């Protein structure tokens, strides 16, 4: 169940007799009230119709009108929210409607609210799929990160949200709500870890977080490998990234065995660069505070595990979090260094700011021992991905078409979308080095793709895919600056489908 | 009277019996309802008190709660707006309160609203001064620029705003409202001219706008000088700016004689660079669309005249709008050119992007013929002013301390503030040229000041001041991108005081 201060219930009772602090109804733009709103209007003797006739609420998506006590209702307030003029909403409009409702309710002193929104239609979504989107939007919309504020906002009075559904849909709605709550809990852990400042959130801290998660979930086993063990394993490019920082690196291994021992596991590999200065290839100063989000890949592995552990899915899951801090220093890796990866391939490190792939490639080699049926790495890897796909769609590459399709489908269902980019063999020659087996960077052309090509050289032994979340893992500026928790919804949906 | 679709009335009637679509009341945070709100609450039998006790409205500045029909009231709706917990508001909080009220009313279908806000106290402001700020904020908040949108917003239903005031204050409130309406009308003309795209708003267009203003106001006389006349006058630096563009330059002269012929006039000189590419000293591409705001100086002279003409102030006023377009071309002015200004001083044009001062200096020489008692130039002159003072405070320089103080005081009253920067003689040597009498730019140090020093060399014959509005004339980005209309409120207030 959701942990962020909200209980979500599903009930099949009549809205017009439900006791609640706020009853929420949808109002169309220039079309008749839906069945639920009409039943409530009838119960009040036409009071809602009479208000709407006065014209303050045009009915555009997300517009609101709040009424107090109406005759013959047990609702203390009635919140009208506009649903536009279309027969069906798209996902974006449904989310906008839900967020407008939540924003209003947050500011009220009501301890609960009941959503009578079952008459809304959303393109391509039945009861379960609508509940997944609605509850995830509501629950994630409650997220707060204020532990470093001396002045904290007043706690919400709102503590309970009831979804009204016809009895024939209530089981699907309940299922969707339960899954959405687990996803939102995972997103909240991901966002917390992403938002923590890098002087607190370093690799050792992430190791202790993993141990704490195992304390909470007896089904989770955790092992944390330090720099001595990494050197024993021959993890040369991983160590090269870490060596310039005072902070020691960590390889965190999470294991959950929800299925029979004969089922091959799915492996999630997360880039956990807790801060990325670029190293000797130093980044510019402007906006470099957002490099604390360079561990959002690893954070999303935490969050996906958190959701899976709550749902107790019948799957075998492994998490590999490759965490290091990338700092300049008198002992840092230099451009031109050549290192031997755990696979034995030598890499010429042309640019020390292309370091995510250097911790990932050793983790991908490590993943071979699990004989996985799928391996997915998640990383804030290339600014080129933002040029290619922006901030709303993650880049996706892989060496197996069926797995890539499974991830695309999961992202569509989750409304946490990705988009495939090709790993054509012609791109690989961009990584040729006169000195070593591989150069760690290509040119300025196709940067997201050549990063995927680099990783692919370590993933040939299994079905593998790669999510570039450089654009989707956080919001850069404004009031809403901070980690997003993506791609936890995509990944959790992928695993939900693999668990059937 | 305000021309943008709003009637402003002042009335001294009881709020609790006033017929209106929406009655607006202030609610303090954690302090008793004020006298007006308490009288309305009493009339409803405690209905407003009873709602507030439920806690939906914390009372923070600008928070709102909208009620429908309440017992025994003639108001169709009651809008409660939070006024915070302080005894007195500052100007910023008063504006925020007013804007929140207006934003709510805009979205309602009510044709009018009545503001019962007389109990609000604002630091240092009596009835007249509060009405000046309130009505100007409301009227300017109604501004719309949509002539290039194919899809225009629905017209507002709100067409009338009534300010309720005690009979002892109603004359002061009425005076403040009348002046604020004239200022807002002037701001709207300024903002229109600033927001027009530069392929429409060129110097010839501004000349026709001046002629149109004289058609509307019989007290205004207008003369428009073309490039032939400028060359006859010897206006060499003005012509040098204009010569690279296909668009001919214009010197627009506005004259209003509201006082006896023995009163020396006040002169406003406006920089009207209708687009500034930098010329041969070409600007970078990023954000260069905002260079259509490089005529906001001249636009503010239009707007100040528009307000003065409506108020029929007993003063003699002259406007000089120096308008040109600054373009690269095969005949454009080159860095290193030396030109002879109308004053006879030679200027070495080191950078063709410091062109505002080159049209202004010839206009300042031209102003000598009016034997003025004050000359104020207004210009979007230096990006250095934004570094120095940001986007909320205009830079102010001058050669006469009394005039500078008068302008500072006017800006404080108007809440359209400026701040003096010094024209110490030591800064002048930055404009030394080995070849000419003056260089048109100093170094990278004290750029706002050295621009003022350059202009001061043309203003020695009269009391003069210079407003750098590079930061305050427009908003750069976001939903509210566009011209602001500043410093029309400061300038109009200055002239209101000079008219007493
Ligand atoms: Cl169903
Ligand atoms: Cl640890
Ligand atoms: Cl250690
Ligand atoms: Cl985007
Ligand atoms: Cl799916
Ligand atoms: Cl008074
Ligand atoms: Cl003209
Ligand atoms: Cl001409
Ligand atoms: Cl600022
Ligand atoms: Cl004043
Ligand atoms: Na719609
Ligand atoms: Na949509
Ligand atoms: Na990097
Ligand atoms: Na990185
Ligand atoms: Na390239
Ligand atoms: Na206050
Ligand atoms: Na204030
Ligand atoms: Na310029
Ligand atoms: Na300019
Ligand atoms: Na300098």
């Amino acid at each position: 169940y959701f942990q962020g201060g909200m209980e979500f219930l599903v009930k099949s009772v009549r809205p017009e007799t439900l006791k609640t602090a706020t009853l929420v109804l949808a109002v169309g733009e220039g079309r008749k009230l839906g069945a639920s709103a009409k039943a409530v209007d009838d119960a009040t003797g036409g009071a809602i119709s009479a208000v709407l006739k006065r014209g303050d609420l045009a009915g555009k998506v997300g517009q609101t009108l709040l009424l107090q006590s109406l005759p013959n209702l047990k609702a203390e307030r009635v919140l009208l929210v506009g649903a536009g003029k279309e027969r069906e909403l798209g996902d974006r409009q449904y989310r906008k409607l839900a967020s407008a409702v939540l924003s209003t309710l947050k500011g009220l002193a009501g301890a609960d609210a009941a959503l009578a929104l079952g008459d809304l239609a959303v393109k391509g979504r039945g009861a379960h799929a609508k509940a997944r989107l609605l509850v995830e939007t509501l629950a994630d919309g409650l997220y707060v990160f204020d532990r470093y504020k001396s002045q904290k906002a007043e706690p919400l009075k709102l503590k309970k949200l009831t979804l009204l559904a016809d009895k024939a849909d209530s089981a699907a709605v309940e299922q969707g709500s339960k899954e959405a709550q687990a996803i939102a809990n995972g997103m909240a852990l991901t966002r917390d870890l992403g938002n923590l400042p890098p002087n607190v959130c370093h690799p050792t801290f992430l190791g202790e977080q993993a141990k704490g998660l195992a304390k909470e979930f007896k089904s989770l086993k955790v092992e944390v490998l330090d720099e001595k063990k990494l050197r024993e394993l021959g993890m040369g490019s991983f160590l090269a990234v870490a060596q310039g920082s005072d902070q020691p690196p960590r390889l965190i291994i999470l294991q959950y065995n929800g299925a029979k021992k004969d089922q091959a596991p799915h492996v999630l590999v997360g880039k956990g660069i807790t801060f990325d200065t670029g190293g000797i290839s130093l980044k510019p100063g402007l906006g470099m505070d957002e490099m604390k989000f360079d561990m959002c890949g690893a954070a999303s592995v935490f969050g996906t595990f958190r959701a899976v552990l709550e749902l107790q899915l019948p799957i075998n899951l492994v998490g590999l979090l490759a965490c290091a801090e990338n700092m300049p220093s008198g002992g840092a890796t230099r451009p031109g260094d050549i290192v031997t990866t755990m696979s034995g391939q030598t890499v010429e490190i042309l640019n020390t700011d292309a370091e995510g792939r250097l911790v990932l490639c050793d983790a991908l080699t490590y993943a071979e021992r699990f004989k996985p049926q799928s391996v997915i790495d998640i990383a804030t890897l290339t600014g080129a991905c933002i040029v290619a796909l922006g901030s709303n769609t993650s880049g996706l590459m892989g060496n197996n078409e069926a797995l890539v399709r499974q991830l695309l489908k999961a992202g569509e269902f989750a409304d946490d979308r990705a988009w495939q980019l090709p790993l054509f063999d012609e791109y690989q020659e961009q990584l040729d080095s006169p000195f070593a087996d591989i150069a760690n960077i290509g040119g300025p052309k196709a940067g997201t793709i050549t990063a995927g090509c680099f990783l692919s050289r370590f993933a040939k032994k299994y079905h593998w895919a790669h999510l570039d979340i450089a654009g989707t893992a956080w919001i850069s500026g404004g009031k809403d600056k901070g980690a997003t928790g993506r791609p936890v919804p995509l990944l959790t949906q992928y695993l939900l489908e693999r668990a059937k």
